[PDB]
């Protein structure tokens, strides 16, 4: 709610065209289909083949920022992006080797920031995972059994085995009902009534296991990438030691493109910025382009109104964020800045329309 | 459980007429129906549509309350509220002219409250939804293929293609289980075993992520609005700076209409108020009408007993609200403020039956 | 974790018959049932009929503890505890009045607490859940229409209308898949990518809101009902003001019956408790069975050892309880308090085998 | 995401052979199946019997660590481990005797650390399980009675009854949807509304208890397993009474077996551990192996750079761990501390090349 994420976050092409490409599967699986689009996209992959392959060698040259990097992950794909069709073209010499465009779907993994912030925390809480799957093992074959006591008479064709039955066992546990093959009789169908209760406390636990501190990871992922962007501010020596980590919690950074807006005129004062890196477009009579290491909205939170200027990105910046209350907090947390923002909110009040 | 809301907080008309207005649709829609009722509901919307075109031009006279305002939204559908109707009814000579009763479901969001507070934050962790959205992308495909492996040769007319099996894809990962095209075999009755599994570890995050920061908003949402009603009341000057931040996250502010009740005498004393605009029916031989900034309650925490009023709204009251402990809380916050709460209790006790 | 309840929280028998009480219902229900048991059970209503009719005229004799109360909630259903049957048995000459057991339905609810606590949030933030409400109406009829576009012309018999659509709605948009009536088109197929999609996000959040506060006002239950608990102990004058805020989160109290085990010896020491109103038996030579306002454990926690006594429940003791940490806290937060705990973890070794 | 666990978590062999052990269940239970295989897998029971029973009587050989002990959990299951097997052998002379191969199941259950874990606090929390559990059964029986009322006439031979209505009531509250036997009117349909609607509410608390404190009790099991670990470090007599609730939340603890890798060179800093036993491989050209009571990677957070050190587990070292913030709250909790890190991130620059 106080973030202005822009700049094409869904960015780099490499990561595109598996979308686009891979739907070129589809018409070459289907009977009836005319031949001339059957090969058109052929191409299609050929090129996406080509492009990922022009790119390539490209990033096999990794003389570019060569000091210190770990790229085991980044190309562990870029090879098998045009191997695994290559060798597929010949050796499965029937249409089949299509079916390599599964290939691709670690390309997004490629550059997919977000996900070795999944992998992280696996290995750590994974010694309840394990404690869990065992125990939904434990329930699974303690109950799945339940049934291969009773209905093998009757329904042999259905629930004649074991294996049958651990089928209807996570079909129902697992909260899906499919329902094709369910009991007849009482006690068969008695059991139901814990099993349902049983899984969603299950999963009521197992699955919250995931965002459990997969959030701390998240919270932790906006202090981690923002203890940066601190010192910048040539006003933060004075600050507490304890007072920070108070307050990044809150703070995300993100940035925005060149002419986009930050904040529009007369729309309801809410939130202020700290400027670390770019400059704006403060749109006054005589513009207060502020450049790195500026911020704004004390005019706007002090008094609790509208905006007093449509603000927009004259550059890349690399912004930050705060609402009020906690900006309120640090005011409340010392009057030795209050006393500048109090400074500040005079002096920008004719520095917007003055130099 | 700390809150009084009261005073239709469903009020507007304008909200309301959708919920019958739309329901007049269904009878059209169906055969072998006579044509008495077909078109007596048809006025019906030409009523709704006459009723908000008769509150229309009022509401395009924007000249009441003309400072600074931001009236895009209110007005975006009031426009398309009475057109996609009028040319509807000529161009749609037949009677589907009437499914143009999509138009006004926009109209409860128009006065929704609520919902700008819902698309407020889509926009700051959008990231992580594209991360998952991908990965819930990449984890389609990634097993939707995995049984076009396989039943292709049993299962033509089912399993014959790949959208197929991507349909038995998200209707098993997503915890459904429709129940039309389910595998034969071994393996590919295998692989569900991690789907449910995944499923719910997948919408374990994701939806997850909705309620996250969601609640600090609304958490949030009762700070921003009640830094107001802070410095209304003449006891504040004292309070500290970080006393406040503790606190506010507990106030809720609710209005409550006149002639309603506040609290009933003998009931058990659980929570008091501090009174910020309005007026109230202490039900005393003297009623001790409280105006603006007032409070009650301490005789029944500090001594932790039933009411002693039955305290009735005379008027139109914005009230505050707060329990105990976070009373405790203050009164454990500092002895300077428990003295006039001590004072208070002995006040308002002859107060009370005096004037 | 932290807690032992123990006698008979389900306790009162008027909770109890409405679960045998009803089951009598069943055997009425079904044919091919001779008429022998047919009616036998009918008199176990007449039985728990005469039975709450028996508890009923002595619960009209409301002068015992009648100082100020608030009983129209546990009479509301006394009266028609036994009337409904009553008259049932008369105008519903045909067995048909036994379906008049939805009556008793809520005696459970007479005395349930945790029920109003239940009802206490309600009416908080309810607010949010019309919002959401109106807004699940939104997300309905926006998306249930969207098949009344598609399938009128192929399955009429099916989706030739909007409700039945609308039924189709909430079936997949709320997990679920009955399995009755699906799509065969693309475009119709297409619309669910986002309705499982969405659902569990709107869930996601709805919900979600239940327990969001909920869990505030039984973390709050526990405090609100140990406030109480506090000033019974004799040593807590000296604690400071914000110190027990912290505390009281975590001190749960509950009741154990005479005769009851309270710790057992031997078993590895992990929690501490505070007696405040009974007696104990602490199974020593000479048993220091200590009376209200009493605490035993520091043995076991200062050390980090199994258990020095198997303190059994000599009396009706209502104990609180408290784990190590918020011990550890307590000895942390002040040196002036484990003076004492440093005193008695040597007196208590030698008071045990003493007297 | 700050812990690395290894040493095979999931070690003993009377844990492992459950799971291939029941395994061999199902070949007896299927038709058709050549008798060779049939019996060499039931010596494979025979085996892990034979293998349990080996282990057996050493268990039973409880002189070994025999000071104070509660044994009666781990015991419990090793008796019926192999007597349960063996009248089954005897007196279901048919092959059925299998069939007590749910008995092993447990055999998980006897060294499932994490399990008591779980039991520990549904004694805490039963009270709310209950009335919730109650609830549940108030919600049933007051909507699957609605049924009843309606569909018995047309609907004899599914909705002909009660509990048939019973059936319908958890797999619809459920969030199942079998899909055997659903309603056909109008108003039948229209209670299903509020019926997911209320079971995602129900389960939307219910479950929603389990994770509740269940997160406290492994939140909590985190501190109380590493109140551990805490005086061995030399330097912490000077840390503050509260200090350490604050740290000891994050700060987990885990072993590493010998050989292992700890932190690899050249990968990014992020992370810094207190070694408290054993001993480690810091890969330096003079190897500064450091011994119980040590740590690492000041050098990597004060500076906030890649790795100094591809340091490995040269032996089974019990180790901690701790990221950036929670040390930058240290380094911010004391200017005392940071001092000998200030002198330790200039004394490993050369002591690490050096000896
Ligand atoms: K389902
Ligand atoms: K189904």
């Amino acid at each position: 709610m106080s973030v202005l994420p822009f700049l094409r976050i869904y960015a780099p092409l490499n990561a595109v065209l598996a979308a686009p490409g891979l739907l070129a599967v589809a018409a070459l699986t289907i009977p009836d289909m005319s031949g001339r689009s059957r090969l058109a996209l052929a191409a299609l992959l050929a090129v996406i083949w080509g492009a990922y392959l022009l790119q390539l060698a490209a990033t096999l040259l990794k003389r570019r920022a060569g000091v210190v990097r770990d790229r085991t992950p980044k190309i562990a794909i870029d090879v098998l992006a045009v191997l695994v069709p290559l060798a597929a073209f010949l050796l499965d010499g029937s249409p089949d080797w299509s079916l390599y465009c599964a290939v691709w779907l670690l390309k997004p993994l490629r550059d997919s920031t977000f996900f070795p912030v999944l992998g992280r925390v696996l290995a750590n809480e994974a010694r309840n995972l394990i404690g869990v799957t065992t125990l939904f093992g434990v329930v699974l074959f303690a109950v799945a059994l339940a049934a291969y006591v009773i209905e093998r008479d009757i329904q042999p064709e259905k629930f004649g085995s074991i294996p049958q039955a651990m089928w209807w066992a996570v079909v129902t546990l697992s909260t899906t009902g499919y329902g094709d093959t369910i009991p007849q009789s009482f006690a068969g169908r008695v059991l139901a009534g814990a099993v349902m209760m049983s899984g969603i406390g299950i999963f009521g636990l197992w699955a919250g296991i995931l965002a459990t501190g997969f959030y701390q990871e998240v919270r932790r992922g906006d202090f981690v990438r923002n203890w940066q962007l601190v010192a910048a501010v040539p006003l933060f020596q004075k600050l507490g030691p304890a007072v920070l980590v108070e307050i990044v919690r809150a703070l995300r950074a993100r940035t925005v493109p060149a002419g986009a807006v930050i904040c529009r005129i007369g729309e309801p004062g809410d939130r202020m910025f700290f400027v670390v890196e770019g400059s704006v477009s403060v749109a006054t009579p005589n513009p207060v382009e502020l450049g790195p290491g500026a911020f704004f909205g004390e005019m706007a939170l002090i008094s609790g109104e509208p905006r007093s200027a449509t603000v927009s990105a004259a550059t890349t910046v690399s912004l930050l964020s705060l609402h009020s209350a906690d900006f309120q907090m640090l005011c409340s947390s010392s009057p030795e800045i209050a006393e500048i923002f109090r400074k500040t909110a005079l002096e920008r009040r004719g520095a917007a329309a003055s130099a």
